[PDB]
């Protein structure tokens, strides 16, 4: 069997992030996997970093340093519930899917404060303990985004640059940082211009590829891969 | 005469990222510059994109849609008062320093929601109306930036890549896009591992530079820069 959890990051149910992670739901449930989904604005995640996520005394309460408290809280089993229950998702996912419109060339707040406040040092990843040696080692990340530029606007001599560049703080700094192997990004590129039948296009391309994904292998998650030379 | 904002995300006073805060501050007040600090975590700064950023009546209370709520929020003067006080004191700025921790190659999600929620469509560019034809055009911005990585692991050969690579989404996809001008970066690099000695020159380096901080030139904003030789 396989299971997936899928974070989700945008406000509106019938939004075209909103298809595209019911459209996951259904393709995966129908393959008869285990599926979880966090819809972030829905459970009104939490994404500020604060001394609230520990909820015993502090290891240094004078000055207060958010990784080491939060290193020491996960240990000691201290920190706040609602990391800890994003936690039990990620630990028991053989895939992590993460469906968001992209936000300044990144993923929304919300879902940041999702990576800053749940990846945290003991449980994602230690010093030593990443890239290759991460703690969530043997599981599977997957970007699916959605923009407002086009195609042709993310490459390389395009006003944004290639899509890949904007990619390298989520797939390289956190993901394969975390230990991950990371599959090929996913990227709908501007639906609110496309017509109709190139926006049904795209969901199904989506569905589509989630028939074989557990076929597929991951990307060298390589500054190669992201930047090229 | 010159105005400074600086918008700072770090939970405590006594921090490195606090100690480089202060001296800016002490610096730009001991040359006559005007400055105000937005204190993020002081503020409660909320950094989720939801329906509560728009005051009154939306333009579709059916579908919601966050660019479009704002940009029609923004020219009708609804927006939300946390949102158009950071709008006035960036208005004001003829400098935006950004100090905070680096967070997963990128800013900490309390700073990545004040980028999402104060720099909406219509008062730091429009669609289309970005890149040269943003609407903060004449304002200098500068991201200073402490690591938990070395210097050593933020090389083109290290593990993390060049320290260039993560400044991408920042330096070019938000504020080159909404027009500023981009100054160098000022980096820390791994105070945590640092001599009391080392740290306290780390804060002087600063001080210093911020002597002539209104001599300098902007980066080339360029895929070059970031990713060239
Ligand atoms: C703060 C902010 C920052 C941003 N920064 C960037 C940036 O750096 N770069 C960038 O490129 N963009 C950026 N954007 C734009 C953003 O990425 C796009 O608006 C977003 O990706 C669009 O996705 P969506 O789900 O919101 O689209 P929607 O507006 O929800 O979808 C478009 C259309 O698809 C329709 N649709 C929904 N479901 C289906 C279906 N099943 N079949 C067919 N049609 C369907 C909808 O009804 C709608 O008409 C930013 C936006 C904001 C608000
Ligand atoms: C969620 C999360 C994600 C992260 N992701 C990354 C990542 O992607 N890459 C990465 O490299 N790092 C990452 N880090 C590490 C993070 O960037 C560093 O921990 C941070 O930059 C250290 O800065 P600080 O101000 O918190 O240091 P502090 O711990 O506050 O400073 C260290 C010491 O400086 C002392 N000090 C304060 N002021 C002075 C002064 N004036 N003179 C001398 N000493 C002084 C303090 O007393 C303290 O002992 C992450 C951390 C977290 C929590
Ligand atoms: C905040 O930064 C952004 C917000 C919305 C955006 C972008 C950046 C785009 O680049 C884009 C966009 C939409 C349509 C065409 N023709 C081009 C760009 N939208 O919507
Ligand atoms: C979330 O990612 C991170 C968090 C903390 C970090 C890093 C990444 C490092 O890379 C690092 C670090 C700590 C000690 C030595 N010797 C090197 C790096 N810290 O603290
Ligand atoms: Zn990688
Ligand atoms: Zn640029």
């Amino acid at each position: 069997g396989k299971k997936v959890l899928i974070v989700y990051a945008h406000q509106e149910p019938k939004s075209f992030n909103g298809s595209l992670k019911n459209v996951a739901v259904d393709e995966l449930s129908r393959q008869g996997c285990t599926v979880t989904v966090s819809d972030l604005y829905a459970m009104n995640f939490e994404p500020r970093a604060t001394d609230k996520d520990i909820t015993g005394t502090l290891s240094n309460p004078e000055v207060f340093n958010y990784g080491v408290e939060t290193h020491e809280a996960y240990k000691q089993r201290s920190l706040a519930s609602d990391i800890t229950d994003e936690q039990k998702k990620v630990r028991e996912a053989d895939l992590v899917i993460f469906q968001f419109p992209l936000y300044w060339f990144s993923v929304p707040a919300i879902l940041k404060g999702w990576m800053d406040r749940v990846l945290c040092q003991g449980f994602a990843f230690d010093i030593p303990g990443f890239y290759d040696s991460g703690l969530l080692q043997g599981k599977l990340a997957l970007l699916s985004v959605t923009t407002g530029g086009t195609a042709e606007m993310y490459t390389k001599t395009g006003v944004n640059g290639d899509s890949r560049y904007f990619l390298w703080p989520l797939q390289h700094g956190t993901l394969h940082f975390c230990g991950f192997k990371v599959l090929a990004p996913q990227i709908s590129f501007a639906p609110e211009i496309a017509s109709e039948e190139e926006r049904k296009g795209m969901v199904a391309a989506w569905s589509q590829r989630l028939q074989t994904i557990w076929k597929e292998e991951p990307i060298p998650c390589t500054a190669h891969w992201h930047f090229g030379q």
